[PDB]
């Protein structure tokens, strides 16, 4: 399997740029930045203060060196500095503050305006890192930030974001539950930026449907059949047969017969302003089992959901 967009990105670049491995910090005073307030991560002097975790140190390469290549990105959170405490040798990065405004106070008033706005923003991130080789893995309403009064975006946490090079296998370990693409759920490995597409789009769900999360799986194979409940099984079988996907036993007695519905069941009252057919079209070109058959984050930008969006730019 292979990526539609930015596949060999990396190829064409100098080693330095991917090989995280290779990536020698240099770590600072955090006595520049003290604890003022907790969100883990703290505010300080403004500034936000990750303190790296009982994490291997190689995982810690691929974070400051994939920051270093999204800086100057839009709407992808920036690296002020990466430091230590001189007490505690621990590693720390620092980013800039952007006030939060937690999704699930925002989320509920939002306008069928804000909506394509906040996912036209997200869309400019994930294209433009996607265009840098990297994907996000970790695309979920909480690494969105926003700024309702200021209207400004940016994702965050880079703890798990890969370099993507072509044909390599990554792990279908990563992702919040909810976020987690079919890719992850059936133990496929060799997945792309396409992922974060059904993150992303899985949001879209949420935002116009209010219900969040859409699929709200109970646990990482109720995560699937909630998803076939939706998108139909045939549908899935095929795509399984498509990869030559061994399917986990334990799938056996939990899926069977389901059928693709009509993204219009989700209507009622309370969310009615909030869908539109542009909404409904965007959606299913983005929640689609096949990784590949996905809209691109560039393709996304362009479609009809946009026009409110892109005419006020
Ligand atoms: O891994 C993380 C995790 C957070 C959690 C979180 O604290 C949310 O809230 C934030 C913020 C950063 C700046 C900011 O201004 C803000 O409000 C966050 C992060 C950045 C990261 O890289
Ligand atoms: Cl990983």
């Amino acid at each position: 399997s292979r990526a539609r967009v930015y596949a060999e990105v990396n190829s064409l670049r100098s080693r330095e740029y991917w090989d995280y491995e290779a990536h020698v910090p240099s770590w600072g005073n955090q006595d520049d930045y003290q604890l003022v307030r907790k969100l883990e991560v703290f505010e300080a002097i403004r500034v936000v203060v990750k303190i790296l975790k009982p994490v291997k140190k190689k995982k810690i390469k691929r974070e400051v060196k994939i920051l270093e290549n999204l800086r100057g990105g839009t709407n992808i959170i920036k690296l002020i500095d990466t430091v230590k405490d001189p007490v505690s040798k621990t590693p720390a990065l620092v980013f800039e503050y952007i006030n939060n405004t937690d999704f699930k106070q925002l989320y509920q008033i939002l306008t069928d305006f804000d909506i394509r706005f906040y996912m036209y923003e997200l869309l400019k991130a994930l294209d433009y890192c996607h265009s840098k080789g990297i994907m996000h893995r970790d695309v979920k309403p909480h690494n969105v930030m926003i700024d309702h009064q200021q209207k400004k975006l940016r994702l965050i946490d880079w703890g798990l974001a890969e370099f993507y090079h072509p044909a390599q296998e990554y792990n279908v370990r990563v992702a919040s539950r909810y976020f987690k693409g079919p890719e992850l759920l059936v133990d496929y490995q060799m997945y792309d930026y396409s992922l974060d597409m059904w993150s992303l789009g899985c949001m879209l769900a949420s935002m116009i449907f209010r219900r969040e999360p859409f699929f709200h799986g109970q646990d990482n194979y109720d995560q699937l059949v909630r998803i076939a409940k939706v998108l139909g099984t045939e549908e899935l079988y095929g795509y399984l047969k498509k990869y030559h996907i061994d399917l986990d036993p334990h799938f056996n007695d939990i899926l069977g017969q389901h059928s693709r519905k009509r993204w219009e069941n989700f209507i009622h009252s309370e969310n009615r302003h909030l869908v539109s057919p542009e909404a409904l079209d965007l959606l299913d070109k983005l929640l689609r089992y096949d990784h590949q058959q996905r809209l691109t984050a560039k393709e996304a930008m362009e479609h009809p959901y946009f026009y409110p969006v892109v005419k006020e730019q």
